[PDB]
């Protein structure tokens, strides 16, 4: 059994690292690193629920729409980091690029990042970015509330 | 080198989950579970820096307001992930409990959480808490603004 498990590690760690350095047109063939039933999206929105795109078709309808909005995004900083299960793995980075939102300014969009890739049978199941959506409202020109610290131990 | 390595991983593993059910007053002590210079806090607020409380007996010190502030709060839902590093390990969980901050109306906060946990001789050298600030913005009656989806594929 731990022979199949380190098998498995080594690999998904190879596709971890190739999502992550996926740039440009070559975003637009991502979704083949997921399985028919993958589910990537955004797990930290303004509403509280995630934004889950269900599918590979979706998957890669998702990525002509990023491709757009994102045009130049790159991951920064990124630190891999395998777990004692050999199809979860959790990354820390930064990333920036300029965001063309529909019906907001153009921006330039910095933030940290964490991602979850689960795999099943050698291709990811499950992809969830994690993040401070108040970045990505700076980005966009949207006023951040600030909670009052005025009675805070400073 | 990997005996070390191995009853590093097991040593710090028991510290993590020490930590993630620590409540009550036994928070008053879990400074004790870092370096004398050990870092905790949170990585994602409003102002997009993260605010960090620095030293051990900082630590002790602000154990004393969350305390106050998040009087009854549980970790729920736990889930701690070892990686390649022994003196690394990230925890996904949820969080729960009443939040009483000053000049705010009390309420009840709910949230999903990663946590960082870097170790140091047996002990925390650096814990980060990474959440959506929202559902805090929420859990104090602040509005949280709505990003425009109507130009978003949907
Ligand atoms: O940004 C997204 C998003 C949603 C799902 C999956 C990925 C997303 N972005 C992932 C961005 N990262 C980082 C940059 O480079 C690419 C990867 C948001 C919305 C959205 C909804 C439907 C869509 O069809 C497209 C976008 S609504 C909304 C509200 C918020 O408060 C914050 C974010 C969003
Ligand atoms: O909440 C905190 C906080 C800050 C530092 C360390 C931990 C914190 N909370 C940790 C909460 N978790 C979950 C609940 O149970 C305990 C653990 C925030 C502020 C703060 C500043 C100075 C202080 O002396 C005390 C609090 S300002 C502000 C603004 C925001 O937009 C969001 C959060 C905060």
């Amino acid at each position: 059994e731990n022979r199949a498990q380190v098998a498995a590690r080594q690999h998904n760690r190879k596709i971890v690292e190739q999502y992550m350095h996926t740039r440009g047109e070559a975003r637009l063939k991502r979704h083949l690193l997921f399985t028919e039933d993958g589910v990537g999206g955004l797990w930290t929105t303004d509403s509280g629920q995630p934004i889950a795109i269900r599918g590979r078709e979706k998957l890669g309808e998702h990525a002509v729409w990023s491709l757009q909005c994102f045009p130049d995004w790159v991951w920064t900083d990124i630190q891999i980091f395998e777990t004692q299960d050999p199809n979860w793995f959790w990354v820390e980075c930064r990333g920036e690029g300029a965001i063309v939102f529909p019906g907001y300014p153009r921006g330039q969009y910095r933030n940290h990042f964490l991602h979850s890739f689960r795999f099943e049978n050698g291709l990811i199941k499950e992809q969830r970015e994690f993040m401070n959506p108040c970045e990505q409202f700076r980005s966009l020109g949207i006023e951040v509330p600030e909670v009052r610290r005025d009675g805070l131990p400073s």
